[PDB]
C-alpha cells in the first residue's frame, strides 16, 4: 500500500516540479529580456528608449510571476513532504515484509486476516493490534479449555 | 548596473528560498488553529469545576 502511495506521490511531485520549473523558467526569461535589451543596445522609440521601456515592462511583470512561483513552491514542498513520509513508511515496512513465506503459510495468513486498502492505510497499525488482540483473547480461552480437558483426563 | 543585477538575482533567490519557511509555518498554524478550535468546542460542552 505504501508503494502504491509512493507511485501516486511520484506522479504528483513530478507535476508540481514541472509547474514550478515552468514558472521559474518564465520568470528567468523575463529577467533575461533585460540582458537581451543590453545586447541589442550593443549590437546597433530609439533603441535605448526601447531597452528602457522593455526593462521597465519586465520589472513590472516580474512580481506576479514571482508570486505564482511562490505558490508553485508551496505545492511542491507539500508534495515533497508527502513523498518523504510515504518513503519512510515503505522503508519501515520493507525489511519486515522481506522475510518471505511459503505458499501454505501465505494461504494460512490470508485466512482470518484482513485486506487493507490504500485509503485506509493510515489505520493499519490499529488493525494489526485489533487482530493481535483477537487472537490473544481466543487463545487464552482455548488454553483454559485445554486445562479443563487435562483435568478431565486425569 | 551589472553588479546590481547580479546582487538582485542573488537576493531574489534568497527570498524564493525563504518563502518556504513562511509557507510551512502558515500551513502548520492553520492546522493548529483548526485543531484548537475543535478542542475548545469539545471542551465547552458544559462542566462543573468539581
Amino acid at each position: 500500500l505504501w508503494r502504491e502511495k509512493i507511485n501516486l506521490l511520484n506522479a504528483r511531485l513530478a507535476e508540481a516540479q514541472t509547474s514550478e520549473e515552468q514558472l521559474q523558467s518564465q520568470l528567468d526569461l523575463q529577467k533575461k529580456v533585460v540582458s537581451d535589451c543590453m545586447q541589442r543596445y550593443l549590437q546597433v522609440d530609439s533603441d535605448a528608449s526601447v531597452a528602457k521601456a522593455k526593462l521597465d515592462e519586465a520589472q513590472t511583470i516580474e512580481s506576479e510571476l514571482d508570486k505564482q512561483l511562490r505558490a508553485a513552491n508551496k505545492v511542491t514542498n507539500v508534495l515533497d513532504t508527502e513523498l518523504t513520509l510515504a518513503r519512510a513508511a515503505e522503508r519501515k515496512a520493507q525489511q519486515t515484509a522481506q522475510q518471505g513465506m511459503k505458499e501454505e503459510e501465505r494461504e494460512l495468513c490470508a485466512s482470518h486476516f484482513p485486506v487493507v486498502t490504500l485509503e485506509q492505510l493510515p489505520d493499519i497499525r490499529d488493525l494489526e493490534r485489533q487482530h493481535e488482540r483477537g487472537i490473544q483473547h481466543e487463545i487464552e480461552r482455548v488454553k483454559a479449555e485445554l486445562h479443563r480437558l487435562n483435568i478431565e483426563l486425569t
